[PDB]
């Protein structure tokens, strides 16, 4: 992820097959001729897509040019949350499944994993950063683990918590009204202002597949994340 001063990000395509699949996803959704009602609504929850980009002298070096969802913030507080019961996709090998489940064996139980957060503290005029190991350490501590993101401005930011719930609810509504796509190892990016208040966007589409059914695992995760955020409002 290269943050570009024009309010876009450049995401380098992952190695195959993951990078190509993500390019394919954005191309399907943001097709110039697409009038699929489901996919039209889905665009609302994605970063805007500006097509494939490569350096003038390096056509090999493929990027997606995406909206920087943090652009409109002064001191953005950012959290990435992987959603779903399974982080492996429907065509993973036994080896590959074991790799993925071992990273977070509570994924089935909890249905989401905090990949990281950056939290601005007014207090000290500085950022607090948590990495992959933070979220992977949370057990059924998850409430306190998520709460940490919302400690800003000499308070618990229940405004940002409530905003996040309302925006996730829209994404949840989309997932309850579609059975065309299932999403594995994809994330929600949360942004609020740490200095019309919150951003929640779906990101990371290297394991999105056509489907016949509700994405039950994703829905479980969204529902559970909402339930946790809901409980934080009672703090
Ligand atoms: C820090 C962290 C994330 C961002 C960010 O802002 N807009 C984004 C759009 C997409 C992605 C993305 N897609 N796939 N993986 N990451 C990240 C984005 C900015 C700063």
């Amino acid at each position: 992820i290269l943050q570009h001063p024009d309010g876009t990000v450049l995401k380098q395509l992952q190695p195959p097959p993951r990078g190509p699949r993500e390019l394919e996803f954005y191309n399907m959704v943001y097709a110039a001729d697409c009038f699929d009602g489901v996919l039209l609504e889905l665009r609302k929850y994605l970063p805007k897509y500006y097509g494939i980009w490569s350096p003038p002298t390096a056509p090999n070096d493929l990027y997606l040019k995406l909206e920087d969802v943090t652009h409109k913030f002064n001191k953005p507080c950012i959290m990435d949350v992987k959603i779903g019961q399974k982080s492996y996709d429907p065509f993973a090998s036994s080896e590959k499944i074991q790799q993925q489940v071992s990273k977070y064996p509570l994924m089935e139980e909890i249905g989401f994993l905090v990949l990281g957060m950056r939290v601005y503290h007014v207090h000290s005029d500085s950022y607090e950063t948590e990495n992959q190991h933070y979220g992977r350490s949370l057990t059924k501590t998850i409430k306190d683990g998520v709460s940490r993101f919302f400690h800003n401005g000499y308070c618990l930011r229940k405004d940002a918590v409530a905003a996040s719930i309302q925006k996730i609810e829209k994404i949840l509504q989309w997932f309850e009204n579609q059975k065309q796509l299932n999403f594995y190892a994809s994330s929600l990016l949360f942004v609020y202002e740490g200095s019309g208040e919150v951003e929640v966007r779906m990101i990371d589409f290297a394991h999105v597949f056509p489907s016949n059914t509700i994405d039950e695992g994703y829905v479980y995760g969204l529902k559970h994340l909402i339930s946790v955020l809901r409980s934080i409002l009672d703090n």
